């Protein structure tokens, strides 16, 4: 149920970027990650009282 | 350049499950956290000696 990340492309970069394949599972990885980031996005922006995600919602520094 | 994330049901979920809005800079940011989770993938699948990035390698615990 609605996949966020477009798997085409993701399977492109590895494969091109990386000499890769691309498991089925690794796409669900990255799209239930991409998931998290934006719930946790909403929280951020919320509590700022703010009506709109910003990139400043989306913290990613651990990567 | 090769947006990783499908914008369209990003903005949906921020809409329909947090009542917020999608700035372009944060679909920005989630495309290259995709980009760089991948890169690391791959990294990480070399550095096993195989051939397909696996959920295994990409290492998404710090959320």
């Amino acid at each position: 149920a609605e996949v966020l990340v477009v798997t085409s492309k993701v399977k492109k970069l590895i494969k091109e970027k990386g000499q890769m394949n691309t498991s089925a599972e690794t796409i669900d990885v990255l799209s239930k990650a991409i998931e998290q980031l934006c719930l946790k996005g909403v929280e951020s922006a919320k509590a700022d009282g703010r009506k709109t995600v910003m990139a400043r919602d989306i913290v990613i520094d651990h990567l």
